[PDB]
């Protein structure tokens, strides 16, 4: 019932702090911080815990992973990834956490690994068609979609879907615009791609993917350009959290109502946060 904003980058320092948003009171409040600073961190919720996957602490890219238990307000480190990953996309499917692409410092990654919490183990599965960091990742109709990103030498409009029963990725319809640092979430059977960076401007635009028609369509843009934005879905709204408009890092937060195709600004974070991980628990 809360939106957690995990780590990020305030323009100055990389952040270990974590804050939670209560929509009934329109307030953020700080809770226990991560064991390490993490920007470009992937976040997902599994079995009542928030996992913070990889990221960048300012002076090394991270393979470490930690889980937050809200009943005890504590983070605990678990098994690390096979490779350091910042700008990594994270989603939960059939009881596993998938870590998709990212950047290890030395190269941008097409590799993908899955975490089983019952064995505390990551294992590598089929890689993406292309290397992708700053990639948005969401689960819809039993597939993991990898949306946009950056392959090292071009920003990407392409999109690919992973079928776990065949261990295969396949390319589908591309976005209208190239998008890295893009936030992605699923609402009423559509995938929304929120903001990002096309290589030469930060984006306020938003588009929605309909899997039945394999088509993206542009909807109402954000109030502000936002790359490195965290996106989550709560009570029928899409929240866009923080990000970077090109010339300042953002503490602002806005919510999208699909029935009215309108974004509205709500209470801002305690800290500016880009490269922030967002999940709902």
């Amino acid at each position: 019932g809360l939106i957690y904003a995990v780590g990020g980058y305030d323009g100055n320092t990389h952040l270990n702090s974590v804050e939670a948003y209560d929509p009934e009171r329109n307030e953020w409040s700080l809770v226990a911080p991560l064991s390490t600073r993490r920007s470009g961190v992937g976040v997902a919720v599994l079995n009542g815990l928030i996992y913070a996957v990889g990221g960048y602490d300012g002076n090394t890219h991270l393979n470490s992973v930690e889980a937050y238990d809200p009943h005890h307000n504590e983070w605990s480190l678990v098994a690390p990834l096979s490779t350091r990953r910042s700008g990594v996309g994270v989603a939960v499917l059939n009881g596993l956490i998938y870590a998709v692409g990212g950047y290890d410092g030395n190269t941008h990654l097409n590799s993908v690994e899955a975490y089983d919490p019952e064995r505390n183990e990551w294992s590598l599965v089929a890689p993406l068609s292309t290397r992708r960091s700053g990639v948005g990742v969401a689960v819809l109709n039993g597939l993991i979609y990898a949306v946009g990103g950056y392959d090292g030498n071009t920003h990407l409009n392409s999109v690919e879907a992973y079928d776990p029963h065949h261990n295969e990725w396949s390319l589908v319809a591309p976005l209208s615009t190239r998008r890295s640092g893009v936030g992605v979430a699923v609402l009423n059977g559509l995938i929304y791609a929120v903001g990002g960076y096309d290589g030469n401007t930060h984006l306020n635009s938003v588009e929605a993917y309909d899997p039945e028609r394999n088509e993206w369509s542009l909807v109402a843009p954000l109030s502000t350009r936002r790359s490195g934005v965290g996106v989550a879905v709560l009570n029928g709204l899409i929240y866009a959290v923080g990000g970077y408009d090109g010339n300042t890092h953002l503490n602002s937060v806005e919510a999208y109502d699909p029935h009215h195709n309108e974004w509205s600004l709500v209470a801002p974070l305690s800290t500016r946060r880009s490269g922030v991980g967002v999940a709902v628990l």
